[PDB]
């Protein structure tokens, strides 16, 4: 039967313009860290990865899709690049953080919470900040990225919508390895 792995997320498109933009941010990244690897999939946090017992799975998706179905899409920026970690530093992420439209963030953060607390789950991360990552490491590579490296990630981006203005358009839950969509307003 099991517990699930269960994790709620804003999905992110990735248009070839986008891709473009990381064929030449993370190669320069790579120049710093090497074992930097680029990210097949990409989706800003809205809860964090929880264990769920499999027949709840359901009742606890069609609960957010209750929720997200009046929330109203929105817009935000994403352009500000930020090295961050896991909890334990046995990872390291390059992401870029949201700017305009956190607030909106918190908002659907309030109601994805709610759910987590009828399902008896962890609630989202106190000071949150909502970002895209981009490229992960093993090991904490926090030293060698920011500084010198993070300005020069900056520049690349400084110089090129697609980030500006993204319009979020779904909500996605991935429980184990069921991927259930649905639509916001
Ligand atoms: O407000 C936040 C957002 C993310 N994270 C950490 O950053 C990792 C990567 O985030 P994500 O880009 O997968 O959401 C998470 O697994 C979590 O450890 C936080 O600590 N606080
Ligand atoms: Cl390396």
């Amino acid at each position: 039967m099991g517990n699930w792995a269960t994790h709620v997320y804003v999905p992110y498109e990735a248009k070839e313009e986008f891709l473009d933009l990381l064929d030449v941010l993370l190669p320069h990244a790579q120049t710093y860290v090497p074992r930097l690897v680029r990210m097949k999939v990409f989706h800003l946090s809205l809860s964090q990865s929880v264990v769920l017992r499999h027949h709840w799975i359901l009742p606890f998706v069609q609960a957010l899709k209750a929720r997200m179905t009046s929330f109203h899409r929105f817009f935000f920026t994403a352009n500000q690049v930020k090295i961050y970690t896991n909890q334990e530093k046995t990872r390291t992420f390059i992401g870029l953080e949201v700017t305009s439209g956190h607030a909106q963030f918190l908002d659907l953060v309030s109601e994805v919470d709610r759910v987590m607390e009828e399902f008896n789950l962890t609630t989202f991360y106190q000071d949150p900040s909502f970002h895209l990552s981009l490229a992960w490491c093993v090991g904490d590579a926090r030293l060698q990225l920011e500084g010198q490296c993070l300005q020069e990630l900056q520049a690349i981006v400084d110089g090129f919508e697609v980030l500006l203005r993204v319009h979020t358009e779904q909500v996605r839950c991935k429980s184990g390895n069921k991927f259930f969509s649905m639509p916001l307003k």
